[PDB]
């Protein structure tokens, strides 16, 4: 796209503020930003806020979201679809033109770990170029295992294809399949979907801890066979809904856009890989590490 | 197949009648019928009754089915396998020769949303050419959410490949992935698996309604990441068995031949896409629309 | 690999013995063994004990496993990862060099049907070449349906690719997809992953029996849409954990490495195919047979 040549828009922080007991404002950009998805491989990603996946959004069950998209793409329209919300797609997930903003309002009345993404046709194009992320809606009543959890992180799986190539996006195998982590609390890592960062800078935990991961597989196209090496999931809540409660799972099948809360105990010091067990994907990047130490 | 050149057998209505409180007669054809699966693309489908997927069958839990297949294919044998039933495959899902009929009897003692398909070797060939459909077995005791449901429809996902090409069917990506709808009540649409009809003539609903969809992904080969845009599934029953009850799902993972009952509320007027969230498939046809109006 | 030319190491029995009420010794080899995966097609598999998948391991919930790997590969390191166990991957699933042994100890405190596999980088290589299998951990309290089960078997699904070809393993469709059976009791068949043996020598059962299958899809790469023709699963326990209890499933979605216990009734004499309902895979080998007789 001639108007994206040489474009590399610096990442912009997510803006969020609570405006009432049940109402939140969120402001995101659509922007075009170079991301290093594998060593020496730059992808001029279509993004929210210069991250791909986009920035983590966390709201409470029952919060109405008043969402603004500021479209910094000089020539492509963009839009936002939160899977968390009840909305009219044809009124509320509509396009925002280059250099314009739009504001849309809709309720998040279901707990869980939801994909969000650009909803502009062709949606496959906008997602595959980078316009995906997660919104967590925290359950009013928690999870029944909350008191057991020592530490928590967010991990998101996505694929990367040949650049902006619709034939590849539709018909081709992924070039890379990757994990990223998005921060929940100060100090947590906040990374993009790449083949290396979570190997070189593993997530951290302590021996004996029960870990919760909020996970989503945003695709665009593949399903995920999510597994942590050296443990078993003690508890799993499909889509992060507390009702959908499995136990003792070695691996969690996630559809494209599928989420989960998963919990597991790390009993011994060491480095624990986190994989999709579809090992062709793992080979192509989708292995993160969790380093577990006595401190 | 030289004997299928120029063949285009007109669709024949499904014949069904109840013959006792727990016994139903069904009569289907196997026939070769031209179907427009994408604009300007005709597939000379191997079909039940000139529809692909085939006609909807609905029975009650506990019904014994006395099924007749009238094989109108001039040269290929065909057969019928209902996933709903307990049967001996080697006695009851056997071939019916060209220009012959066969009758097979077997019980449907499990509720749910079951694939049916031709069972003739190579089964991949017979399914991929079009010989798939759904049989719904209604639970004796309903679903616990029955009283909440305002409107219901059936949707079926399938793929289309290069015509009658076994190499493609085994090794190739689908050319098209599609939804169709099959009528439950008078006035409901009854369509074939194509890339357009459910976009151009959306399913209809009213603002505020709880919608039930009976869904099945008949494949032949892909899994489905089933999602309705702008809502969340309030309730999901895997395979349509009331016991397999999930809540609050954004997306439902369906294996090949996998079914579900899914229920969701449409809160605002607008057009709501229905997708497989494996967006390469959606791009290749698998997007239906639900138009929600104040009336 | 020049050091594997002409190598065909005879299969070696699994060695296992109980050493205390809650402790078991297991001794396995890593070895290079020719296996006929389709008629006339030999794969010089990387294996545990000269079987691919490897030998069945069965332990009780709560058993600590003291595992020895004797590496007979003349030049490639190998290792063992049991999904059943809590272990430090970087200490306990480490490599054993050619012509050496290693012993690792770790607890199996979760019931179910777990994949095991070599964990040596690149893991995709070691799994795809043949180094996968199942470990069953029997639940302390059984399954609630135990008293209904008449007969049980183990079935494992895997893929085969072009020989030792990492490009194919990562980017290519499987050449073959196959079932094998591993013995639970004397007289049960014990087979390797091939396209024919379970068609030519079907598993055996009696009319009216409730059958339990312990199943796992070891991949490396595909998901499985597991179905038995002519029946419906009465009960399914995901990953073989008794808590994860579905009913009335026509087909069970297994991720890569995903397991299940599934139970179904065979009501009539006949031959019952067992498939993955992803019919491209079935075409490429993944159909086993269950022959049901009056005796
Ligand atoms: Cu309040
Ligand atoms: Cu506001
Ligand atoms: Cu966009
Ligand atoms: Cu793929
Ligand atoms: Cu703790
Ligand atoms: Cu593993
Ligand atoms: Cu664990
Ligand atoms: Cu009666
Ligand atoms: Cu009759
Ligand atoms: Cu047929
Ligand atoms: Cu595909
Ligand atoms: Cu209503
Ligand atoms: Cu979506
Ligand atoms: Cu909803
Ligand atoms: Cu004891
Ligand atoms: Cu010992
Ligand atoms: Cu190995
Ligand atoms: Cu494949
Ligand atoms: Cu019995
Ligand atoms: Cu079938
Ligand atoms: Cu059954």
């Amino acid at each position: 796209i001639a108007a994206h040549k040489g474009v590399n828009q610096a990442p912009v922080p997510l803006k969020m503020e609570r405006v009432g007991p049940h109402d939140v404002h969120i402001e995101m950009t659509a922007q075009i930003t170079d991301i290093e998805i594998d060593k020496g491989k730059i992808y001029k990603a279509w993004t929210f806020n210069g991250q791909a996946p986009g920035p983590l959004v966390v709201v409470n069950e029952g919060d109405t979201i008043h969402f603004t998209l500021k479209n910094m793409d000089p020539v492509v329209p963009h839009s936002m679809d939160f899977h968390a919300v009840h909305a009219s797609p044809s009124k509320d997930f509509i396009d925002v033109m280059p250099n314009k903003s739009g504001t849309f309002t809709y309720p998040a009345n279901k707990p869980g770990v939801f994909m969000y993404h650009c909803g502009t046709k062709p949606v496959l194009q906008h997602i595959a170029n980078g316009m995906h992320g997660v919104i967590i809606v925290k359950p009013k009543n928690g999870y029944p295992t909350d008191k057991e959890v020592d530490r928590e992180y967010v991990l998101i799986q996505n694929e990367w294809y040949k650049y902006n190539d619709m034939n590849d996006f539709q018909n081709g195998v992924p070039s890379y399949v990757v994990f990223s982590s998005k921060a929940l609390k100060p100090g947590d890592p906040n990374t993009n979907g790449d083949t290396f960062t979570l190997k070189e800078k593993p997530l951290l935990a302590k021996v004996g801890e029960k870990i919760r991961l909020y996970i989503n597989n945003v695709g665009p196209n593949e399903v995920s066979s999510f597994h942590v090496v050296g443990t078993v999931f003690d508890d799993v809540y499909l889509d992060g809904n507390p009702n959908n409660h499995l136990q003792g799972m070695q691996t969690v099948m996630l559809p494209a856009s599928g989420g989960a809360v998963v919990e597991f105990t790390v009993t011994r010091p060491g480095t624990y890989p986190i994989v999709t067990h579809q090992f062709n994907h793992a080979q192509k990047g989708a292995v993160a590490m969790l380093k577990v130490t006595e401190t």
